């Protein structure tokens, strides 16, 4: 079990840079394509793809093919509330 | 908004070291006094009414008053999800 205490650990680390934490609210929001994303932040899609692909390796994130353009997305509903959640305990103003 | 952002930030950080997330686990099962998680990982005393100062900091946690001893406890029902629904991604038991 020593094996998921530790990853468990990696997971969140693999959440450390903002840069990408904003991102992620992107796609939360409607997927996006590689050369859609370079607006929020834009710059070398080569940058975004090897990003992605990083993500890809702690199976936070999975794309799929659809004729000639890579599409991603999340990659269930659990992603989505952590997010939120997140947002809640930070901004407890409740009424 | 750049404000909040920053904080999202350092609610994760917030928990980097594993030997943390191993005491929340065991508030999520049960509260516990500070001379009882002395079990958990045991030593000195000091040593866990001073990080329990940190964790405080941040309002992930939270003390009361009861008669003469301080009991611990978790914010509220949004952190034992969080916790859950992590080793829920973590350990997807597809078939």
């Amino acid at each position: 079990n020593t094996d998921t205490l530790e990853r468990v650990t990696e997971i969140f680390k693999a959440l450390g840079d903002y840069n990408r934490i904003r991102i992620m609210e992107l796609l939360s929001v409607s997927e996006a394509s590689v050369g859609h994303i370079s607006h929020q932040l834009n710059l070398s899609q080569s940058n975004v793809s090897h990003q992605l692909k990083l993500l890809k390796s702690v199976h936070l994130v999975k794309a799929k093919r659809q004729g000639q353009s890579m599409i991603y997305s999340l990659d269930d509903i659990h992603v989505a509330t952590m997010l939120k959640q997140a947002i809640h305990h930070a901004n407890h103003p409740k009424e």
